[PDB]
DNA sequence: GCTGATGCGTCGACGGATCC
DNA sequence: GGATCCGTCGGACGCATCAGC
């Protein structure tokens, strides 16, 4: 029911140590969260790079501790057109990327402020914030729209150059992959149109699935939980958040962690641990 | 202009039907 | 009544807007 992250494994499996440590992290609300003491967190776990997902926050109204990061200097910030409050993506970087672009280039699917393109040297890194199918699953028909139109995004991308690809994408693929996936047939995040699409994408690109790649048994594995019916601290959760690399990254893949015990959001932080 | 009130977007607990 | 399958619905958040001062 309860879970315990593993030690962190920072050698590759050919012995080699790790050098990019990228932390994602949906915040739900930029500013609440550094309320929370959510940077003092972050600084803690010092990554190269970190993603952050539904900021909720203008460019214009950033917090100032945004600026105390003196290892993350190259910020890079992302909101919907239409209206303040929603959505909307962050990434942090130590190291100044090569290129960032933003959104999947298709006009549709780039109002609301989701997705964030960084080119590397060795790798381009996409974080995203996929869109909600909804209660009442009546924005289901849109996220299929999006899932093919991110899908075949990032199977171009992934053929420019290997291809990491996190952040909160609003699917439990499995029903390992959640607390209670029968009560959930039909609820957004678990409908078998999401957990298609996802499976799709993950071979379609190719994408790998670093986590379940190195623990494709462990349950109880979750970076969501609701904060309406106490299961936090019950550990009735999903597994929202992912790292999907391209089988090139995969002999990089040290470690991927679910830092559960990191507070400020109905969401916990995911790191990844590549040797590139 | 300030301040709370109401709203929008983001599901597991409970109870009722059913077959045994 | 007890096991399973399914349907409804109160309820927590962080944000914005808006009515009432």
């Amino acid at each position: 029911a309860l879970y315990e992250d593993p030690p962190d494994q920072k050698t590759s499996p050919s012995g080699k140590p790790a050098t990019l440590k990228i932390c994602s992290w949906n915040v739900d609300g930029l500013r609440a969260w550094i309320k929370k003491k959510g940077l003092d967190w972050v600084k803690e776990e010092a990554p190269d790079i970190l993603c952050l997902q539904e900021t909720k926050c203008s460019e214009n109204k950033l917090p100032a501790e945004l600026q105390e990061l003196p290892g993350l200097s190259h910020q890079y910030w992302s909101a919907p057109s239409d209206k303040e409050g929603y959505s909307g993506v962050g990434l942090l970087s130590r190291q100044a990327p090569l290129k960032v672009s933003y959104g999947i280039g298709d006009e549709e699917h780039d109002q609301e402020g989701r997705v964030i393109v960084a080119e590397f040297d060795s790798f381009v890194l996409v974080t995203a914030y996929v869109p909600n199918a909804g209660r009442g699953l009546v924005r289901l028909e849109y996220r299929q729209r999006w899932d093919e139109a991110f899908r075949k995004f990032l199977k171009g991308l992934a053929s420019r150059k290997p291809l990491v690809l996190c952040g909160d994408l609003n699917v439990a693929h499995e029903e390992i992959d959640l607390r209670n996936p029968k009560g959930n047939k039909k609820n957004a995040g678990f409908t078998p149109q999401e957990r298609q699409g996802f499976g799709e994408l993950l071979q379609a690109v190719p994408l790998a699935d670093s986590f379940r790649h190195l623990y494709p048994n462990t349950p109880y594995a979750y970076t969501f939980w609701t904060a309406m019916m106490n299961a936090r601290s019950k550990n009735v959760g999903w597994r929202l958040d992912y790292f999907l690399l391209s089988h090139s990254l995969l002999p990089a893949l040290c470690d991927s962690k679910i830092r559960s015990k990191a507070l400020g959001s109905d969401h916990c932080p995911i790191t990844l641990y590549l040797a590139l």
